[PDB]
């Protein structure tokens, strides 16, 4: 049955080894003790709290193998000189994206706040601010003598990805870390990631994750329902097939809280049905173009993806509906 062929498929590919696991989160570990050493002695100035290792890793939503985690750096503002636009509210138009602007900046000449130094026109520059970490990553830190003293090979990850650090762990495992500059005004969080395309690359972007994946787990602690094990499935299928690479985990979990709100049974016997279900509704965002946020409806999900990946996936989609088990092939 498809039933018996989705559990066979999580237990065997997308499950995680506990050991490659705990191996991962200690190189992430030792990163994030290395980087603040080197904050604390060359950017003294700079007001940070504790960085923290974030993501999917650590609440058990990562798939195939442990190669992701973010490593969240999180700035301190405050609060009395700062504060967030909604992208949506500006001439740039752009739900999910906010500007960050200098607030009293007469009473509180430049110069009373370190993030001054990364103001463009009177805006906190996402770009100024990642600027500074790129630095980083590109090397003020001296990559190949932290792995030669850790016994692990470091290198910064291939462009674009210039926030992002590649850590061969283990013999045959390796990790991305990407760094995450973070700020928060109020209760918003905002994250400056660079980006392929300057509308977005110009504005600092709301992090959504926290908020999706704490939607999903409090759906399944009230049932011990089957909403993330249906998700880590979609998500092992993405990851394991390259035109269904192009989908993102926020994708796919929008994709599952969408249907959480048509559905009330997610006992363990409904996999089959939802994981087709889900099939089904991927291939009817990808048709209109716009797979709205469950959490944010304004932002379209699907806005960074081109036209032909978007036909591409919708393609792929509808190639497997007659016999979704092919999806399981690795």
């Amino acid at each position: 049955s498809l039933q018996e062929k989705l559990l066979t498929y999580y237990r065997n590919r997308a499950a995680i080894p506990a050991g490659e696991q705990a191996r991962a989160k200690q190189a992430a570990v030792d990163i994030c003790a290395e980087l603040r050493s080197f904050l604390r002695a060359k950017l003294p100035d700079m007001p940070l709290r504790d960085m923290y290792l974030s993501g999917s890793l650590y609440d058990d939503l990562q798939v195939v193998t442990a190669d992701h985690i973010q490593l969240i750096v999180p700035l301190v503002l405050e609060q009395n000189l700062w504060s967030c636009i909604p992208g949506e509210d500006t001439i740039m138009n752009v739900p999910g994206f906010f500007l960050v602007r200098r607030e009293n900046p007469e009473y509180f000449p430049r110069g009373s706040s370190y993030w001054d130094r990364c103001v463009v026109g009177g805006y906190l520059s996402p770009k100024t601010v990642a600027d500074t970490f790129e630095k980083v990553v590109a090397g003020s830190i001296n990559w190949p003598a932290i792995g030669s003293l850790l016994d692990y090979v470091i290198r910064p990850a291939p462009p674009p990805e210039a926030l992002t650090l590649e850590v061969q762990y283990e013999r045959d495992k390796h990790l991305f870390i990407d760094f995450l500059p973070s700020v928060t005004l109020g209760d918003t969080v905002l994250v400056a990631k660079p980006h392929r395309l300057a509308q977005y690359d110009n504005l600092w972007r709301l992090s959504l994750r926290p908020a999706e994946t704490a939607r999903l787990r409090a759906l399944d602690q009230a049932d011990s329902g089957c909403r993330s094990l249906c998700l880590k499935i979609l998500k092992a299928i993405c990851k394991s097939t390259p035109a269904l690479g192009h989908l993102t985990a926020s994708q796919l979990t929008n994709v599952i809280l969408h249907l959480a709100q048509e559905e009330a049974d997610w006992s363990p016997d409904m996999l089959a049905d939802r994981f087709l279900q889900a099939l089904r509704g991927l291939i009817s965002y990808l048709e209109a173009g716009v797979l709205p946020s469950a959490l944010n409806p304004k932002v379209n999900l699907f806005a960074e993806l081109t036209p032909e990946e978007i036909d591409e996936l919708g393609y792929t989609l509808y190639c497997s509906l007659s016999e979704p088990e092919v999806l399981l092939q690795t």
